[PDB]
């Protein structure tokens, strides 16, 4: 699809069975979700936001469907305000921004 | 233009002969840009991201050229890492997000 930006664009992820929204951000490198429960190996890491840094899970290799597009990769799992995808999956799904 | 988003989409702003580099960037309701002298009237504000939350000076009616594209919206002031362009000025430049 096209997305305009007069509202958030936020869609629908599907991720290990679930539904969830999330934004799609193109200002933010990595993929960050609201804390869940994810099967398999994590580290701990920490990122940077406006706010300060704060302490994720890296999880590789998840499956994510995107507005019906498939992407296999990193999600960090955290406190993070809103689930948001980056570019990350953002460039796995073929997304870009044209004006 | 069609910018990929392998890396940042940075890009050239002008605000008052002030040339700065800026994140086009879907996830920010907003216009953020970095600590600057603005001239008029402003009021306080509070934004929430990554680690929470920053205080910014919200000056409206400000023109800014993006990628020799005119705006002219609010522009929220303060200390942020980096200059972000939000879907405020985002949509008065034609941008949309694409896949
Ligand atoms: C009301 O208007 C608003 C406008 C913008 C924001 S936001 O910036 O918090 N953020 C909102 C989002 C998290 C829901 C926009 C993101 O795209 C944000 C932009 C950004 C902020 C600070 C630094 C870089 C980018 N992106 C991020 O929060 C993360 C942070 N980040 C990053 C990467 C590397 C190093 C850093 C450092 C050193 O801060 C940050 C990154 O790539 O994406 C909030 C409110």
């Amino acid at each position: 699809p096209q997305i305009t930006l007069w509202k958030r664009p936020l869609v629908t992820i599907r991720i290990g069975g679930q539904l969830k929204e999330a934004l799609l951000d193109t200002g933010a490198d990595d993929t960050v979700l609201e804390e869940m429960n994810l099967p398999g190996k994590w580290k701990p890491k920490m990122i940077g936001g406006i706010g300060g840094f704060i302490k994720v899970r890296q999880y590789d290799q998840i499956p994510i469907e995107i507005c019906g597009h498939k992407a296999i990769g990193t999600v960090l799992v955290g406190p993070t305000p809103v689930n948001i995808i980056g570019r990350n999956l953002l460039t796995q799904i073929g997304c870009t921004l044209n004006f």
